């Protein structure tokens, strides 16, 4: 029921479909889906508050937030956007971001921790869904 952890991920569907829809090109594409293959995951919480390290060898983010305060990340693709994470249940948070600047597809993230000891990423971009499940390792 708690999130700290180092994870590991095991599944992943859907995510170069995300990225197309992102805009991002046919190459860095392949680039993106290869590092996201086999990223390292970070986090560390402490009740409602967030540390989430995720990293791969072309990027590397570091978000900090609070389960209801507004904080500045990066969709996917990296774009600058707000976003808000709030508690959809005991174990999920969803998260609905909102870009700083222009247009684009609407994007969004969730995280669950489930009962029997995964975490379930999920990130969309309008239409499309992705899923990525991880371990701890």
């Amino acid at each position: 029921p708690n999130f700290s952890g180092n994870w590991k991920i095991i599944r992943s569907e859907n995510f170069e479909e995300l990225l197309k829809v992102l805009g991002v090109n046919v190459m860095l594409r392949k680039i993106a889906v290869a590092a996201a293959s086999k990223p390292a995951v970070e986090i560390k919480q402490e009740g409602d508050t967030f540390y989430i390290k995720t990293s791969t060898t072309v990027r590397t983010t570091e978000i900090n937030f609070k389960v209801g305060e507004e904080f500045e990340e990066q969709t996917v693709d990296g774009r600058p956007c707000k976003s808000l994470v709030k508690w959809e249940s005991e174990n999920k948070m969803v998260c609905e971001q909102k870009l700083l600047k222009g247009e684009g597809p609407k994007t969004s993230w969730t995280r669950e921790l489930t009962n029997d000891g995964e975490l379930i990423l999920t990130m969309t971009a309008d239409d499309v869904v992705c899923t990525r499940v991880y371990v701890r390792e």
